[PDB]
DNA sequence: CAGCTCTGTACGTGAGCGATGGACAGCT
DNA sequence: AGCTGTCCATCGCTCACGTACAGAGCTG
């Protein structure tokens, strides 16, 4: 057993609450809950992801901070974290066209509301659902980074990363996404100077 | 043909897991 | 000196909140 006796069948009924509040900079969108947050009730608790690791390697976290802490980041720091698909499901590939089309309206609706600064997707392929089902676009080299539309009606910034997860070999380890979470933490820091 | 879409497949790290064995202490 | 157990170091192994790309099958 990897869950200390609890069925992974247990699991997929149980879900992750969003951490949303109104006057947020960031907001992290996953793509779903995996089977560890699911479990601890937190986000990213996955011992091998890589969100945590790299928070605190860009300098967005002053410490290593861990799971545990998501309910601290709206006001410590002014982090909010929300998912596309709202379903535990062990895996992005375990997931259907029509259930993040569901999600997309959902999460559009939810960021027209709380209004971040910046929406962060924690993921490229959340990205390239979100820009064609919202925006009605579907390029061909979809990039990480900066997006060049804005949430309609709001002022709120599209910002693209690989996964936290440690599945992809793309970016093997935390230390090949870190440059991400920093060019967010610039683009935090120059929003931040509006003035 | 040229451009598009949908789908199948391979790819690097490092953390936790259960199996295994060598160190070492306690007892004859 | 012989025997027996526990502790822990370590091996082999799988897996993680994906990504990119080749190719078949459309379509203009």
């Amino acid at each position: 057993d990897r869950f200390n006796g609890v069925s992974e069948a247990e699991l997929l009924t149980k879900t992750l609450p969003d951490i949303l509040t109104f006057n947020l900079d960031i907001v992290i969108i996953g793509i779903a809950p995996g089977l560890m947050a699911a479990y601890k009730g937190h986000h990213y608790p996955g011992p091998g992801n890589h969100f945590w690791k790299c928070l605190f390697m860009s300098g967005l976290s002053e410490v290593q901070l861990n799971h545990m802490d998501d309910h601290t980041l709206p006001g410590k720091y002014g982090i909010g974290f929300t998912n596309m698909v709202e379903r535990t499901t062990p895996g992005s590939k375990d997931l259907s066209s029509k259930e993040f089309r569901e999600g997309g309206r959902i999460l559009v609706q939810k960021l027209q509301k709380y209004q971040p600064r910046i929406a962060v997707f924690n993921g490229k392929c959340i990205y390239e659902i979100f820009s064609k089902e919202v925006f009605g676009v579907k390029v061909k080299n979809l990039e990480f980074g900066l997006q060049p539309h804005k949430i309609p009606d709001t002022e709120t910034l599209c910002y693209v990363m690989p996964s936290s997860s440690a599945r992809c070999a793309q970016f093997p380890r935390a230390q090949d996404k870190v440059h991400y979470y920093i060019k967010l933490k610039d683009l935090r820091d120059q929003l931040k100077g509006i003035e």
